[PDB]
């Protein structure tokens, strides 16, 4: 019917003790203007998380597009452009972590397409 075997197993309880921390801290992503950005990042367990910006607190709409799955977090932005940049923060629980968005800038010029 349906169950795809992929061969490879693995199974973990799942407890709910001791601190978490970040496996997999943000990394600088470099985008291009007029382009779609999205940042990807996983922690050591399921718990919520709260992205920054220097010195304030983004919020989930339609340019922004805030996503999670368990362990993997996630932030669309749709209409880049430039103001974007900066540093997004990522506090989980107790934990944090910071990276460094790049926004590149348009093809000018004579080009081909």
């Amino acid at each position: 019917g349906s169950s795809g075997s992929s061969g490879r197993t693995s199974a973990m309880l799942t407890v709910r003790a001791l601190p978490i921390k970040f496996t997999e801290g943000l990394r600088n992503e470099e985008a291009t203007e007029g382009a779609t950005a999205v940042l990807r990042c996983e922690l050591s367990k399921m718990a919520p998380v709260e992205w920054w910006k220097g010195h304030e607190t983004l919020r989930d709409g339609d340019r922004h597009s805030l996503r999670q799955d368990g362990a993997r977090c996630e932030l669309q932005i749709r209409g880049l452009v430039a103001e974007d940049a900066g540093e997004y923060l990522c506090m989980c629980g107790k934990e944090r972590t910071s990276a460094m968005l790049t926004v590149r800038a348009m093809p000018s010029g004579p080009s081909s397409g």
